[PDB]
């Protein structure tokens, strides 16, 4: 019986690394989206393909929100469905864009800090509740001490994720369920950057001059799941090439 | 002219300890509460018994909501309706207890009271302090110095004050140029929760290797106005630990 | 051909656990050591029978001193002697014990705690780094505690913060050589031989996933993981292997 | 009777600032110097004009070596022998250059770098505590903001300042029984080097959120001041930056 992974906002860029990388490592996989449907199905496709019956998507919002819980539970719900099991939760799916200081704000924190934490946070309580090499793997960001202007909500989000991946490592500890991160520094950069300013973040990387391919990313969710991280629990594993290491 | 500080949650406690000296020191000060009025009126009475009209109150829930925004920006507001200016943020109000992963308020409720009080809150509250403004502006957050080494079961709380502590930084930044300083102060184990037992009390207390014991507000007080003062003005984005070595206590 | 990899302190324990786990993937290895002779020459016997001509021996003190870069320079030597090529550093030697603040004398607490576990590391890399399709990498054997650590072990744990420093500054410096650096962190693992049973149970039982010290293997699958082509961008980093005891309070 | 302090490396910049507002707190002070006898005397000379017999200069070096314990000693040992006390120790002295990994000898960069920034305060600490086996005793160390954001090629020197987080911490756990504390104060870019051309000190100060510009001597000197206070007594452990944001600030 192969493992079953759930991969939130694994429709494109690096989520769907993600995914495909478990998928190649044996995994049946949830393909968790909000917009992108098409191409969560194209990459479904792809991949029952390969395998038969191996690959589904699933359908969610991921903002905040009074119906944010069971929304969340239903992500789990669907592995278990589709796959009679649920071995492996990456909370992935993130919005990330400016609020500066000096859509509405309440929106901004819906969003902001609903995908980065409070979704996080809910789906891992429903993963934890319908339960081996069990773990789920945060994808957070080496950045989060050194963060971009402007961006405060997102930072807070993704410091509320360090926190639940730490709390949540301890509580589950007990249940065997490992809880670890993954933090790129600058991976794939957004479609709405222009090409100078990625250029600007690219030079300013050690290892390279170049950002992390989704697929780098991918390497350490793997490793993070597989047999040779049996141990590892409450950790967060920088693939940042060294950025977060350059001072100003 | 004197001034003027906000503290959250500051009708006891840790809070009413920061009012208090803040007071002492000069400030006329703003004892935001939730629910606890008589508290916060009888701290106020005695302060401004030692200075007249140098104390209000300003009730408000700060809960998570599509409101919170307006209610944030009403107690900055509060400030300087009563004081014409508004020097100082402490956000020292929080909610804390329990939230299993594993298993009365539903838990869209706790996410927005946890989350709320610690993170969303002190951001609104930021926002609108940053908004509304020689001099010497500055915000401190209560943060918990044991954040990497939480409570079992309190994942939502240990979330709120992570949050927090990217708030700080992130403030610390942005509002730099404004020349607001943004830091915190981290206690470890100070005033323990009326509602726990003296055992467990005593449990916590030998656990802290500087004396054994608690902070008292006033120590945790003492950080918050370092970090307010002349003395503190090249510091921003600073986190101060006033936990009595506990944090570096191994399992 | 196969690269090569230095491994301090791999006559026993966990170096010997990293050293049989590279080899097994592909490296030939030069097995350092200090006092374990026996140990180390039959671990080079096993895995020269496994594979002829991938292993050997190199005996060195690493304890501060003067000669000391020059023996850091000689082990890094031994495996561009034995292979051509030396594309993996793992300081993993370590001197472990109390120093009170309040047998040997201070001066040589000093040497042998920070020498191992900081300058040694530093003058190997040093040596590692001016003798250099290619995946170099030096991977540090830290310590998961150092923010929480055992009462009376300032000295020890001066060196392990000292190569938490080395590890960031060396990936600042070295990669645009392409030579990444990483460490590992182990909390409880191998206890230590002198420890007396009801101790080493005490700490197993503070370890929140599975109340048990790690085994030298799964310290080990950490390091092959760093070193290997799945970790090309990651440099600067510690992993912790910990089951979690850094995150339970006191 | 007036407390007294050591102070190393404290003829000039950061560590005269330290010992100058020590003596003006009510410290009487040992002003510890390697090179700088003239500087350390003048400075003497000027605390003592101010009240007799409450400042004392000891020279040594700081430098790894079989001699370096015992000279660690005898500078606790001036500072009994002085003033017959010793409540505060502030390790300030700091070697501070490059040493590239890729191409003095190395073994001098070694026990100049290690030694002053790490071995000597812990050799410092230990005489320290051994002569203290009302009373506000504590530790001071003179730490690095940038200690994770590293200058390229001062891998030592970031050695150094790492291993005296570790002995700051290790100190603060060991000591707390004896009601000694121990703290640090992290500068980021604070007094520039002398020889230093405005234009590269103007890239530093350009980099720093707040306000542009270093930390004056006497800001590092504030935070030394609060650590040691009564203000601070329950603080141990506890690492303060003092660098106006800069440690916040991505490439
Ligand atoms: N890219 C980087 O350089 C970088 C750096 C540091 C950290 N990270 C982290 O690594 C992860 C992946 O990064 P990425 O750049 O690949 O992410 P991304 O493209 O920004 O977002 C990935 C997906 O998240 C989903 N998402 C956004 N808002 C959502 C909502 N309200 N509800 C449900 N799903 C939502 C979207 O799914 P749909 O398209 O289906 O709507 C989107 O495709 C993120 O957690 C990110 O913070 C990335
Ligand atoms: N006590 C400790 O040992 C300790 C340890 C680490 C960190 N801290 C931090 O230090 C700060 C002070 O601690 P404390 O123990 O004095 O706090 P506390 O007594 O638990 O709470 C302080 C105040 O928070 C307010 N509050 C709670 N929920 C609120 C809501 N929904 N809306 C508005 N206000 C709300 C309450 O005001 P009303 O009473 O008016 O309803 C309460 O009096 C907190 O930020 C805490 O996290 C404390
Ligand atoms: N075991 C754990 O629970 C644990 C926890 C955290 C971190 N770590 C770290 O992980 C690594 C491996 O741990 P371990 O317990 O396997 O180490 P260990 O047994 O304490 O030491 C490994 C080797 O270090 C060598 N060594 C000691 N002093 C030396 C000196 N002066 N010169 C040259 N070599 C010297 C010894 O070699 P010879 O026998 O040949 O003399 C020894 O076998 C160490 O860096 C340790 O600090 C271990
Ligand atoms: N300045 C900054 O921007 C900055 C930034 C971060 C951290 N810090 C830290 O703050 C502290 C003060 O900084 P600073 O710039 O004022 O320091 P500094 O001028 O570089 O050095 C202070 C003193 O250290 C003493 N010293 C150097 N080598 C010694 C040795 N081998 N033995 C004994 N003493 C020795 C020297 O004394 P003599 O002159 O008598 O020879 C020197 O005056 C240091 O610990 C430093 O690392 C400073
Ligand atoms: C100002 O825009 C920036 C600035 C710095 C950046 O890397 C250091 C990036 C990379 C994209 C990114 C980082 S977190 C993140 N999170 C999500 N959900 N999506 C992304 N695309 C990113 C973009
Ligand atoms: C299980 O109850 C515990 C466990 C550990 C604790 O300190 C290490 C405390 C102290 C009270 C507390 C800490 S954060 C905090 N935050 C608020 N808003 N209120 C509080 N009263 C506390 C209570
Ligand atoms: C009081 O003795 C202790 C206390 C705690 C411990 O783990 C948390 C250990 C495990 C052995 C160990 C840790 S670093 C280390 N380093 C070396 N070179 N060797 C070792 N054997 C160890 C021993
Ligand atoms: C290349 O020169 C540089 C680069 C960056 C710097 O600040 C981030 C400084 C300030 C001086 C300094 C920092 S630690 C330090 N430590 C000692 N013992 N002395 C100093 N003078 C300094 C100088």
């Amino acid at each position: 019986e192969a493992p079953a992974a759930v991969v939130t906002g694994a429709a494109k860029r690096i989520g769907r690394a993600i995914a495909v990388k478990l998928h190649q490592t044996g995994y049946r996989v949830v393909i968790h989206y909000h917009n992108s449907a098409e191409a969560a199905v194209s990459l479904a496709d792809e991949l029952n393909k390969e395998r038969s019956n191996t690959a589904v998507v699933c359908q969610a919002d991921l903002t905040n929100s009074n119906v944010l819980p069971a929304s969340c539970e239903e992500i789990i719900n669907s592995c278990f469905r589709a796959f009679g099991r649920c071995d492996v939760l990456v909370n992935n799916a993130s919005a990330f864009y400016p609020t500066p200081l000096v859509k509405t704000v309440e929106t901004q924190v819906a969003e902001l800090i609903g995908t980065n934490a409070i979704a996080p946070f809910l789906l891992t309580m429903s993963f934890a509740q319908r339960q081996s090499n069990l773990s789920i793997v945060n994808l957070c960001d080496a950045m989060v001490d050194q963060p971009c202007m402007a961006f405060s909500l997102y930072n807070m989000g993704k410091h509320a994720l360090v926190g639940l991946t730490q709390s949540a490592a301890l509580e589950l500890a007990p249940y065997g369920i490992r809880v670890n991160g993954v933090a790129p520094g600058v991976s794939l950069l957004p479609v709405a950057m222009g090409e100078e300013e990625k250029d600007k973040w690219r030079r300013k990387v050690p290892l390279g001059r170049r950002e992390a391919s989704a697929e780098q990313i991918a390497d350490a969710v793997i490793f993070l799941v597989s047999g040779s991280a049996q141990y590892i629990t409450g950790s967060i594993i920088k693939v940042d090439g060294g950025l977060s290491l350059v001072h100003a």
